């Protein structure tokens, strides 16, 4: 009867907290589904549902509503995965009889070549390890459908990730499959979706510089949008050589009308191909058009910009700032630093000027623009060249749609990168210590992969592969930061977090290094290599003066760069991992809990989520109640008020607004001695005030920080 | 009391001094109406001291231009003394003026910047003596006041602000522009324009003899195929024409419907719409510091969405309908109207008429149809458009393929942004066209008959200017002069047709203009053919001649069949185009002559007088000239006329004859207007801008009007729909 639905849910119930997960209360609110006629298929489905909104009681209500679900999904694919496979490749579309395979052939068929070793790599009972709202993400948009039914296991779309990256080299694919299902880590999104298909595009940032300034250039330029967008890429174009309202036409006598009318060209591009889907328009302050820009948005694009030290030095010292014309000041954005700041001071010497401001007015204009809308992010051209080891290439004019990436464009290259994340929670062990070695052992293995993509990447436009095959660079990123602090019972900013932060970044960087060192050995070191800071021996830390704790050894691998070189130009950059952090249920990249209670939507039920290493905590310490969840909410998911909970959870469960901004900067200092290109640093600030932020600029600019600000949170 | 003098002195006001000066440039203008002592009079009304010489000047010039209400000879008279004012203010040595052009340098920004072609300079410095005596500096005096204010805004060229060239120099630079080295053919071609026999369009008259001479003003392009990278081409495509300034047709019906699978990046297609918002986002976006003309056909699963559009910055493209036979056929009969995505239907505007309807079954029988509208819901969405917004243009497909010379290149896809222009485009080629209007008024004598014979020799002078632009002009894109080279058409048109009506007293609907019509149009198409096949002889036909219906031995009027009037010997020409062919696959395209027209004093092209006043506020020279030579006009019957929007049916102290002549366009049977368009139409190896003039427009009207049109056999049926 009734002990029919219990029972059943019973069997998924192994290894969890048996005190909180209570099965017959699922069996309350589903037994009354029970109509003559019920296709049990569904009434597990609604099961699952149930479970999920339980969450809120306990977390592993959350993993007992997602082994219903994957139970629903094994009952409902096949087991045998050469056979998905087949199945995929085979798909006739029937409105238009035509043969769509969904997987190349190339894959198929080293699949099949190689079927018994591969159908028997797979462990499935791996698809029993993520939480219900990670699953959902995945079987919503990852794992393949044939006509609305899901066809594709999670650990199907694991192997074919591994199979797409690693072709017939079959130990080194097993190898990315077990590194994947098991969790270390996971490559982004274009990879997920794309290795293993006739469009294999797997690489995410695109950066771009303008063609020319003139009309044959703008558009060049902007076909190149138009392309790069279809196989669905970040973009960042620097835009600042572009002439400015009012400026002279040669060859019409006319005006140019400035940037205004001219992003509202590539505003539509955005808007037309989608397959929001959005630009990052990169503008230096001295431009003309400056006020303007930082009016557009007070129209899906991303604005930031690209700011000289020596704006910053004005703007502190209550000094004047000039705005040019690019047409009528050549150059300008094709140099940085010293040599920046002479020709500037050059033009303006010779009254080469469109109009003067007092330099604060500029800077205030820009404050507003971030208090209403969170944007101009702000990135320092100065400290990104200057801390570039692509230096060698020209002026760096831009970086990508997230500010994490400082890679070279030209007229006739435009950068890419492939993206991988660690999980940085994985890799705290029971005896509550930091596993560094297992970590420095999976980045050797992602620098692999990133840097076999780059070879079979599909480029949109030949400028990128000519980048990319040139330069070979890598992103390299980490989730769960957040969560690996928690797991370790360190306060966020804490001192012990502040040491495991610098540790964990030598580690990754070193291995990183090291296994670039390994390709450089094998492949050879890069093409633009020759040049580099890194073969005048010279790492990302020395840029910034630092000496990293001896938590590894330098000196040695050094030399061992000294020998052979490396193969990738740059390896190490944090990105936003947005959807991916949500899979393998992390905290998202380097930041910590927004709220320690946020939502989530399922197609069409709404959930209400606790923060589960909170959760874990207040249960078993018996404090948490209805009415404790409701306090929370009611301080937009603080615990800092509630009168009976320790002092060290509300320690280690500071929201990132009770958090200080400021040490979140130094950290992101502290860490940036490490980071090749930059780190996507969202900042939050509480009751915001133009001396509060203004502030809060100047501390991380004087860090020496790439990237300032990302997007900046209000309230 | 003095006056301010030239030299800058204090003299005395002596005012006869003015009447004195009025009268000198009063040659054979009518006294009997023309006073010189009112306008003094009415300019020394206030005067207070200190006042220049050259403020007078203007002031005499403006003030007879007030008086054109009076009589139309102050128009002239008030032209006069502009042109005087303008002579005495500038250098009367042509070669000279020439020079100061060329050694111009930039005062603000320093660099020298020419503001003519060196060779051109060179080349006219190489023949001084004779150019400057060659030109006739009295035909200044030949414009009307306001025409000529039209010149001095924007086609004299000027020197940091001030004047430079007289209307000849500029005149003969243009000469010169077209000619180089053949001084012989230059002072001819500076005879026929300084004497208003012909004009070319505005771009030519711009931009010749100067650096880079974009000298053509149209331009079609085919959408380079369904693909990201097709669309944004194109676009760029654009953007190159306009920044050198063309006027743009683009032919759009090969771009996948809205929801049309996207085969290899998984997800649908947008749409026309969101494309569109992007070329209506270039065209707003570059503009030199005119427009657009989206061309789509009835099939296309977007058509409604292109319909709904304008049907109120969504609209800076003007939208034109590209028709097929089957599709009025359909819509008369009130059938049924399959609608298709081009992506799963392709190739059907590769295709036409008896070939097009075939295929369109196939695809109708096999199901590869995409919605399914009765047809007359269509036409119901076409003329709801139209009342609303007076687009969009009403084009006939194969009635423009059946009756192009072209016709051996394959389907010609669209028209230009005027809808004159019926060229061939393609990913290979974009077309391009040359333009020049006959002013057709000046071939009627004051014995009262048409000098067809003239008319035949100066359109044999255009052809060949017009040829010599083709091979000089500049182009924007390499497929344009690929385009161009290839096929070498040129765009003869027409301006002032309702003045050389009026002149010969002969009323617009009559039986007389009726077949003068026919027999001005003849005239035409035969002397072009004598000037193209001449230049044929010199230089061998053009490229894509052997296959043209012209190689055939099949003249434009006879895919029409009809049959031309014993004005000229046909069989005769034939034979001499048998025996050397012909240089371009096109001559003839009766086009729109806003600018060049207000300048010769000209009605627009093709179009019947719009009204008897225009506006400033002054009346129709032709009728007033009449009037008062009749003396019937008195002072208080410009109220009456603008009483009636222009119209001067009810006044009755005129009578019916001149009742009959100056009939407003409003008064005016729309379907003659058709019916005289498309006989004329039968010696149009192009098409021609009508446009159409409803006062009141109801469905009704419309729709019996464009069957009417159609059933004419026309390419354009209607460009704009005025209506008030
Ligand atoms: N004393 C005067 N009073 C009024 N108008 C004059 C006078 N002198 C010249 N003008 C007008 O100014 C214009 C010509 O410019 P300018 O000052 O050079 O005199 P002008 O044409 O050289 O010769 P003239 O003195 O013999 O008219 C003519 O419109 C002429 O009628
Ligand atoms: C044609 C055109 C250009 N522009 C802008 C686009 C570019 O930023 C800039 C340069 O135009 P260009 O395409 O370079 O114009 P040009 O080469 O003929 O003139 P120049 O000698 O000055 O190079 O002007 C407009 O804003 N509006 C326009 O209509
Ligand atoms: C990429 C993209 C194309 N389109 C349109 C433009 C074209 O009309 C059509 C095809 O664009 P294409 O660039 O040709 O698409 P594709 O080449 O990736 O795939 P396929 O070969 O099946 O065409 O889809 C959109 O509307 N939105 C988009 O985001
Ligand atoms: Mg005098
Ligand atoms: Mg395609």
């Amino acid at each position: 009867m009734f002990d029919k639905i219990t029972s059943r849910i019973q069997k998924l119930c192994y290894g969890l907290n048996m005190d909180f997960v209570d099965p017959a209360q699922i069996t309350m609110k589903v037994i009354q589904g029970l109509y003559s006629g019920v296709t049990t298929v569904e009434l597990d489905t609604l099961a699952a549902e149930t479970a999920a909104t339980l969450t809120t009681k306990h977390p592993d209500y959350a993993i007992l509503a997602a082994r219903i679900a994957v139970s629903n999904l094994h009952k409902e694919t096949k087991k045998v995965f050469s056979d998905v496979m087949e199945d995929l490749y085979n798909y006739i579309n029937p409105h238009n009889g035509k043969h769509s395979p969904m997987v190349a052939k190339s894959t198929l068929d080293i699949v099949l070549a190689n079927k018994d070793r591969l159908n028997s790599a797979i462990i499935y009972d791996r698809d029993f390890s993520y939480n219900y709202f990670g699953f959902k993400t995945l079987e919503r948009s990852y794992l393949l459908k044939i006509n609305g039914k899901v066809a594709e296991r999670p650990q199907h779309m694991l192997m074919r990730v591994s199979v797409g990256i690693h072709k017939e080299d079959i130990d080194a694919a097993i190898e990315t499959y077990n590194l994947l299902s098991e969790r270390w880590f996971t490559h982004a999104s274009p990879t997920l979706f794309n290795a293993g298909t006739n469009r294999p595009q797997l690489s995410s940032c695109f950066l771009l510089s303008m063609k020319d300034d003139s009309i044959e250039g703008i558009y060049d330029t902007l076909k190149q949008c138009a392309l790069i967008s279809k196989s669905a890429g970040g973009i960042g174009v620097a835009v600042s050589c572009i002439r400015a309202t009012g400026s002279y036409i040669a060859g019409t006598n006319g005006n140019s009308n400035g940037l205004v009318p001219m992003l509202r060209v590539y505003n539509n591009t955005a808007r037309y191909v989608d397959q929001p889907g959005a630009f990052a328009i990169y503008l230096e302050p001295w431009h003309l058009d400056i006020f303007e820009f930082l009016d557009l948005k007070k129209r899906d694009l991303f604005f930031a910009l690209w700011i000289p030290d020596l704006f910053m030095k004005r703007v502190e010292t209550n000094q004047d700032w000039s705005l040019m014309c690019p047409n009528e000041c050549p150059g300008l954005d094709e140099v940085w630093g010293e040599e920046f700041e002479k020709l500037y001071a050059s033009y303006e010497k010779q009254g080469r000027v469109r109009k003067v401001v007092k330099a604060q007015q500029l800077w205030y204009a820009i404050i507003e623009s971030q208090t209403e809308t969170g944007t101009p992010y702000m990135l320092y051209k100065d400290s990104c060249n200057r801390k570039s080891n692509q230096q060698n290439l020209g002026t760096i004019k831009c970086s990508n749609l997230c500010t994490e990436i400082v890679e070279y464009t030209s007229k006739d290259e435009v950068a890419v990168c492939n993206l991988a994340s660690l999980a940085l929670n994985m890799y705290v062990t029971s005896e509550h210590t930091y596993d560094f070695k297992k970590l420095a052992e999976v980045t050797k293995v992602v620098v692999r992969n990133l840097n076999k993509i780059i070879d079979i990447n599909y480029y949109p436009v030949p400028e990128a592969c000519l980048s990319n095959k040139r330069h070979r660079p890598i992103g390299i990123g980490v989730q769960g930061l957040a969560d690996a602090f928690i797991l370790m019972r360190y306060p966020f900013e804490s001192a012990e977090a502040q040491l495991l932060n610098k540790q964990i970044f030598e580690t990754i960087y070193y291995g990183a290094l090291e296994a670039s060192c390994d390709l450089a050995k094998e492949q050879g070191p890069y093409e633009t290599y020759e040049g580099s800071p890194v073969s005048k021996g010279i790492l990302q830390y020395d840029m910034w003066n630092v000496t990293p704790t001896d938590l590894w050894d330098w000196k040695v691998l050094k030399e061992k760069i000294a020998k052979y070189g490396i193969r990738n130009s740059l390896l190490i950059a944090p990105m936003p991992t947005a959807s991916t952090a949500q899979i393998l249920g992390n905290n998202e990249s380097i930041e910590p809990y927004t709220s320690n209670i946020y939502t989530r939507r399922v197609l069409s039920g709404e959930f209400q989520i606790v923060n589960p290493h909170l959760l874990k905590d207040l249960t078993e310490r018996g404090l948490w109640h209805e009415e404790m969840k409701n306090q929370i909410i009611a301080c937009n998911g603080s615990i800092q008020s509630i009168p009976e909970i320790p002092d060290d959870l509300k320690q280690l469960y500071k929201t990132v607004w009770e958090i200080s901004q400021k040490t979140v900067l130094k950290m992101a200092a502290e860490r940036g001695a490490f980071i090749d290109q930059s780190q996507s640093l969202n900042i939050h600030i509480a009751e915001p005030n133009y001396g509060k932020l203004t502030s809060m600029h100047f501390y991380g600019w004087k860090q020496g920080l790439k990237t300032g600000m990302y997007y900046l949170r209000t309230r």
